[PDB]
RNA sequence: ACAU
DNA sequence: CGATGT
């Protein structure tokens, strides 16, 4: 119903899908950047989204925040829920620094624990969310 | 179908 | 139009 203002929202950024993938988190009330990662040459949408997930949860950990975390992504969301990143893309040469980038985030998933709740952020009722890219 |  | 996902 109501959009907790009190949050930080994460999105992911990508040219092609697969493709070079970035994420960022924002405060869900002032759109001030957080955090931003430097793009990934190749990746997919669902992983960004995964990472940035993961990456907000670890950012809110470390300043002892209890915000939660919105998320436009059903697949993302549930892929830290399941703590598992059940992506179709190749693991070759060019795909292996995203795919270490998310193993390493399920390894810190399955070390680490967190009450954050991660929120579906409302698309159809409340327009974009506030981390997003605009491309 | 829904979410990207 | 294409692709990533449940
Ligand atoms: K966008
Ligand atoms: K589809
Ligand atoms: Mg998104
Ligand atoms: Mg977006």
């Amino acid at each position: 119903e109501e959009i907790i203002w009190e949050s930080l929202s994460v999105d992911v950024g990508s040219q092609g899908n697969p493709g070079i993938v970035e994420y960022k988190g924002v405060d869900t009330k002032t759109g001030e950047v957080l955090f931003e990662r430097e793009p990934i040459p190749i990746g997919t949408n669902n992983m960004g989204e995964f990472l940035a997930i993961v990456h907000g949860l670890r950012y809110l950990k470390e300043r002892n925040s209890r915000k939660p975390i919105y998320s436009d992504s059903q697949t993302a969301i549930k892929w830290v829920k399941d703590k598992k990143a059940k992506s179709t893309l190749v693991r070759n040469e060019e795909t292996a620094l995203i795919w270490k980038l998310v193993d390493e985030a399920e390894e810190w998933l399955n070390t680490h624990t967190y009450e954050t709740p991660i929120l579906k952020w409302q698309t159809d009722k409340w327009g974009e969310i506030k981390a997003d890219y605009g491309r």
